């Protein structure tokens, strides 16, 4: 019950980890707006976390697009009454091609940068009204291991993650005068149930020499995190980057 | 039960914010084993523990002393059968005079860093044999804000805990080929039962202004990440420093 | 003449910091192409060089625009023959109003990201033919202290730097398999850029405040750092931050 | 010129790359007090900087030794008149055989703090008077790649140098009333066969071969008054071995 009478945006969340958020949040008592560009598949994450005694809805949202987040926001004050938790795990990634940054076009930029990074802002902005009525929030904003890492071929993919960093600094001071805390979780190495071209064979191999736990990740080793951020327990903590890295970099 | 079924050694635990680490723990299920110099003080913190339900052994230890340090990791065994976690939380911290850093004698500088560094060290040597044996082990090391702040008048206390900071990321690689993860927990103006002159009131002016939340902290505000760390689910975080701090600086 | 015989862009340097490097630079030996949108401005700076003994050209320029980028870079290799440094020194920050988050519009955002995050991304891509087939590059790239410091009433600014510091990263990696070397400086905020009227001594006392150097900053205090990452001597340092900042933070 | 009318301590300068920053730092203007315990290397350091035109003395120095840091820091403001600059280059690194940190014993381990940690603490102490009076001081500190990387088998090494980053925030604080900086400089540890090389080169950004030359530069830098605004920061010269 660690997220009990507690409501949780999950952007991202019709597949891949941010399916898994939606989950195990409302296995922890979380009422979960799942909310995806793809409302069939985020219906049928909503409709399993029904099935098995949670509370969840799906909402379909554009995180680029203003009005639509700002939709997503009130259909989840109209189902569950308010938002608690914020987690921005929205983001343009698994469908990435690697190419050198010579290659990438100001379009290819400019249409990873709105979902990646704007996406992010414009959902931070549509909850702080809520959150701050309520003094209260978690906001988790998703970085990734690339932005410290400069892992090659997805130069726009790290800029977009290291605008999220930062603004997860600004947010912090703007909300913390009403208690609302915002914190970023940089994850790497996870595998999930979608295929992805981020890590090669021999950038598996890098990655497992300069690791100090010599294993790939998944799901498992971020819910913890996840769930620490989402509580009321991380009461005092604002401003941070958890890295879950099987000790890639340390800090 | 959140560590249902596990053993943690926490130093420096008959007082303070350990003696809170050690009572929240066993509330969650762990054997404790309540380590501080103050044995029969110790002993008073674990008859209390048991007294409500929990597990729990005094030990009484010089952490500076390897052969203290073993035989309480002896006696851990001895009660227990295993050490799953161990927290060094055991300083010089709350006695210490604030003062200039041309006014601290070779002396002073020697006895703070047998305890905070050379301590922490010897503790870990010591559990190193049961958790490699084990293949799994939860190291939490604690170093302090004023390592990155670096506030006036505690110049050495500041170099130890910076030399806890970095043996974390040295530990991190050498046990983690066992499975054994090793971070660091590094808290901000911490509010316990212990008076100290750490931080004046023109100090808690500056802390607050610095501060993305306006309050002081307790030690319920460090609990829960003492509890994910030394849980199974952290079980891919290593090498990692997590601030406990307000927003007083971000990262 | 540490910059002699070297070939430089600096972009936004008709006026400001931007101008005072295209001055020193010069006076170190570089040829510097003086690259802002204000061509008339530009050409000014350029002859006022030129006039004192340096070599110069001025160069129209609109960092958001590729054409225009390319065309910049023609313009240097043209009269120069090849270009050794980029500084990235356009932003937009002097014409910010400061505004909470959430009155910051979508657009506003974008406007901001097209100068400061892609037009960074844009110039460093056009640079890349003519580093890479001399073997040589030294590109700087600008942050800012309101990053790490989550300064309020900025966070598009904000964000938009941390876009730039990740992308220092990213480009470290893909440049320096052929001798590029891609390092970011984060200026304090308050030096961030000349002020249009003097700091009051009230305001200066509350800045010094937060500062370990007690002293007051200006324009002369970022030229050391940006002349060494530009010159060989940094020739080993890719991928860093440095901060001039007087210990406003540490690292 | 760039220290033209300085005076420079560096201890552990009479081999490696501290006889280098001496022999850079004479060359530049400084007038340079060669620090080491080895005193007869130490002056063969000065008496070659000397013979080329620079300006330098020798001082035997036991950095773990109060006293003796003190009589090394009265010999360099009897020769030159002030301290202006200190680098703490002194450490024992390279003697180091590689173990786990298993088998080093708490004798090893306060041995290295001694020089390494307390070494440098005692220099910067015997450093401020003269410092704080002139209203100036560039003081580098010294770390390593070592540190954030985490390198195996030199735990008692590493830790040491993590003392000496966290010291240098607590000394910026306390010495930046008076002007003095205080900095930190993070050498790649590598500065071999080319095996060794090929292996450390896949870690690196830059792909390029270090030596003493690219730690020079950041340390003129640090101790020139180009780096006046510069203080509590740690720089690292490690080819993208990591980013900040
Ligand atoms: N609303 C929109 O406009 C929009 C646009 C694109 C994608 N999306 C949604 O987002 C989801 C994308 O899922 P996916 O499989 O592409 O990504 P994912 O399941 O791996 O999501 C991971 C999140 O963490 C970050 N991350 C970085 N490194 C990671 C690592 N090693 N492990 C885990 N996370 C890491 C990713 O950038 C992302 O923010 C989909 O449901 C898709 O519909 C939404
Ligand atoms: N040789 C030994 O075994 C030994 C030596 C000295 C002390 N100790 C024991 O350790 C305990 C010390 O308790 P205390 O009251 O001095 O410390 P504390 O309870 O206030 O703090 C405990 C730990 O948190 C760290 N810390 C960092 N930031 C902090 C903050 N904001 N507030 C508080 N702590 C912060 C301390 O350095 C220490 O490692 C006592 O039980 C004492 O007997 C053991």
């Amino acid at each position: 019950v660690r997220l009990a009478n507690r409501v949780a945006i999950i952007t991202g969340a019709a597949q891949g980890i941010g399916r898994i958020y939606a989950e195990r949040f409302a296995e922890e008592g979380a009422a979960v707006v799942v909310a995806d560009i793809n409302e069939p598949k985020a219906t049928e994450v909503a409709s399993s976390i029904t099935s098995l005694g949670g509370r969840a809805i799906a909402a379909a949202v554009d995180v680029s697009d203003v009005e639509s987040v700002n939709r997503m926001v009130d259909s989840a004050v109209e189902a569950f009454g308010t938002v608690d938790i914020l987690v921005n795990n929205a983001a343009i990634f698994s469908t990435l091609k690697m190419k050198p940054f010579e290659e990438i076009s100001g379009d290819e930029w400019d249409k990873l940068f709105a979902v990646n990074a704007k996406g992010t802002f414009l959902c931070c902005q549509a909850v702080s009204p809520v959150m701050r009525k309520n003094q209260y929030g978690r906001i988790i904003n998703i970085s990734s291991s690339v932005v410290v890492t400069g892992r090659p071929n997805y130069a726009h993919y790290i800029a977009s993650k290291g605008a999220v960093w930062a603004l997860t600094h600004a947010l912090a001071t703007e909300m913390g005068t009403d208690g609302i805390t915002v914190n970023t979780v940089s994850p790497h190495g996870i595998i999930t149930e979608i295929p992805r071209e981020t890590i090669s064979e021999e950038g598996w191999r890098r990655n497992l020499e300069e690791q100090a736990l010599k294993r790939k990740g998944d799901a498992s080793d971020l819910v913890g995190i996840l769930l620490y951020l989402a509580s009321d327990e991380s009461k005092f903590m604002t401003g941070q980057t958890v890295a879950l890295d099987a000790g890639l970099r340390f800090t």
